[PDB]
């Protein structure tokens, strides 16, 4: 497994150990409290309330946790995910990212902590 | 494994499939937006600004998830456990609650997913 | 999980560290030789020329591994089990034992090495 | 996971499902009873009195089970693998194969029923 943190100030990501394999099914779990600016935090789903103005993903909240597995888009992570399989052609290192737009990380503040296993399959 | 949801204004709790044994290993992750009572919402870390006035589990803040497993006091779930044993000599259903102040449940809303498994040991 | 050895001169078998419980998925995998007299030697399958003699296990070969979950009768384990679950209200801990003819021990040599794990569920 | 029968009498081997990656934790059951030629069957451990007369594979018995992964050279099987890993730069497809001489199969009988899965990480 993988066990790790990721900063809400950091553009590129974090890479993990992780290689995602076709048929390959995993856990993730996310925990803690950042930022993308404000004084409040918020956990790893982001600020349901925030409009997004050209955020990395799409699919997801503005100051939550996201992923790329090799050369993916970005995929939302949350709070987890139980017993995935990628439901995409995707293989690769899983890279996880602080959802929120280009140019704009510097300002953030906190972490996520998260751990990734791959489950029997 | 065991999937269902956690309803916010269900102050009994959410009995699920899972009976917690010694020395068993499980990974719980949850995801979803609850409130209260408020016009906000919150994920399975509940809300970090809001004091504690009676809750259910004082170790967790108000909108958390928490569990109990057989007759055990509340525990703290948040956005889940990954690949954790039971530190207290524990046994039985796992029950999932939404953490507020008894009595006050039914002004609540929303919902938690969870899934709860066991893992290899 | 547990690991350990089945020696084929010990007629009370070998108890494990394995607790069966209600729904549990195991895996068990046994391997090498050992003889119930002769000076040749049989691996987990057994001899599957000699005939039954009053085996303590009628449904596997003389030689044999075999097992009793608590106070169950014998149920034969061979070369082992793929994430089995065992009978209705079958329950309590694994003893590994192998397949001879009581009182007809004395004579046996060698032993089974076994692994047995939880998996999944 | 990948369940299927390896028949004695196959010199090139049953490919199976199974791609081996970097990192993966894999179990295999073989179980079974079959012959290199003589009236005896043996099971997946193969006959441990045989000479080796020019096997597929030095390193087990004449009529065990053993397997390559991608290009590998040859690998013991035997009863199984618990919760193991492959040998750094071994990947690719797992192929099961019945160890005997080449040109020496068709006078083979019998098979092996194996059942291979990945394990948590
Ligand atoms: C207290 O935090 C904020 C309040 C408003 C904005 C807006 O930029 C904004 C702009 C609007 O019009 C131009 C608008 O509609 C009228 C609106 O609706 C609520 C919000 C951004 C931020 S944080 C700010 O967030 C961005 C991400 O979106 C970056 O993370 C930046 O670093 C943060 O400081
Ligand atoms: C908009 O919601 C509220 C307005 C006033 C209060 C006060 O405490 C006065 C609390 C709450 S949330 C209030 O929170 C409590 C728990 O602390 C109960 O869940 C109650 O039902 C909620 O309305
Ligand atoms: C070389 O070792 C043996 C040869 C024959 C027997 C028989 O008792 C036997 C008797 C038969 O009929 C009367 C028979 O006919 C089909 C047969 O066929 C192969 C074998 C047992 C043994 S080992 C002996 O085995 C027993 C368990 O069966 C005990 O484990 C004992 O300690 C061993 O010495
Ligand atoms: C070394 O391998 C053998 C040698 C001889 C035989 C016999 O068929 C045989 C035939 C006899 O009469 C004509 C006989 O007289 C009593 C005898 O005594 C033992 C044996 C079989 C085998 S198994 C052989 O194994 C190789 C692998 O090493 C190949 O798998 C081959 O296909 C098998 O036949
Ligand atoms: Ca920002
Ligand atoms: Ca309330
Ligand atoms: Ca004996
Ligand atoms: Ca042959």
């Amino acid at each position: 497994a993988w066990k790790g943190e990721v900063l809400a100030n950091n553009e590129a990501g974090q890479v993990t150990s992780i290689i995602y394999n076709p048929g390959d099914v995993i856990t993730i779990v996310a925990a803690g409290w950042a930022s993308y600016g404000p004084t409040q935090k918020w956990g790893p789903q982001g600020d349901r309330e925030h409009p997004d103005q050209g955020l990395i993903c799409h699919d997801a909240f503005c100051g939550a946790l996201v992923m790329k597995i090799g050369n993916s888009g970005t995929i939302p992570v949350n709070t987890g995910l139980f017993r995935w399989v990628a439901p995409n052609n995707v293989q690769g290192a899983i890279t996880l990212i602080y959802n929120d737009v280009p140019g704009t990380y510097g300002n953030n503040s906190g972490s996520f902590s998260v751990n990734i296993g791959k489950d029997q399959s």
